[PDB]
């Protein structure tokens, strides 16, 4: 059973921004999922400080990079507090239609791409590199659940089974022909300690 979403209008417009404007800079697209790893970790770090059992779905608190280039695939994965089903329908636990609204605001005053983190819609410069987008997560409140687009303005959502997680997020980005240089290591390295240097959970590059 898969269920179809519209984007709303503004956001299906930003996603048509970032796949459209001419933007050299993609790489800042790895900066801003990591940052939303690292946030997702502390809000189940925090939960734990006062009950302990929430951390029943796994102690490990960590970020992996995995590469795939058979699959044309790079998989940020995080063991955070991951959403549910209703936080990934209402823009994957985000204010999406406000800082859409403030990041354009801020684009006319003189902002430029690289800046869309501050407006809390950093996960959408994933289509800067990405034609395709999978997020699989795990609530400890919620079942694992599927989120997909390949934006032109709609998103599905389903129930994922066969490789429970036990809680977290997966961002799987599935990358543009010519976006390949973001499977390889020394590509990768070099982007994670430009821009992501001083994260404070432990981030491991796979090989393959
Ligand atoms: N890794 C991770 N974990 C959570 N909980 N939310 C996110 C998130 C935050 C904002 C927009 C989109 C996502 Cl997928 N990412």
């Amino acid at each position: 059973e898969v269920e179809t979403f519209a984007f709303q209008a503004e956001i299906a417009q930003l996603m048509s921004l970032i796949i459209n404007t001419f933007y050299s800079n993609k790489e800042i697209f790895l900066r801003e999922l990591i940052s939303n790893s690292s946030d997702a970790l502390d809000k189940i770090r925090y939960e734990s400080l006062t009950d302990p059992s929430k951390l029943d779905s796994g102690k490990e608190l960590h970020i992996n990079l995995i590469p795939n280039k058979q699959d044309r695939t790079l998989t940020i994965v995080d063991t955070g507090i991951g959403m549910t089903k209703a936080d990934l329908i209402n823009n994957l636990g985000t204010i999406a239609k406000s800082g859409t609204k403030a990041f354009m605001e801020a684009l006319q005053a003189g902002a430029d791409i690289s800046m869309i983190g501050q407006f809390g819609v950093g996960f959408y410069s994933a289509y800067l590199v990405a034609e395709k987008v999978t997020v699989i997560t795990k609530h400890n409140d919620d079942e694992q659940y599927a989120w997909e687009s390949s934006a032109g303005g709609s998103f599905t959502v389903r129930t994922d089974t066969g490789e429970p997680m036990g809680r977290g997020t997966k961002v799987i980005l599935h990358l543009k022909e010519d976006q390949t240089e973001y499977l390889e290591e020394r590509r990768i390295k070099e982007i994670v300690k430009k821009h992501s240097q001083f994260i404070g959970y432990p981030i491991t590059l796979f090989v393959e």
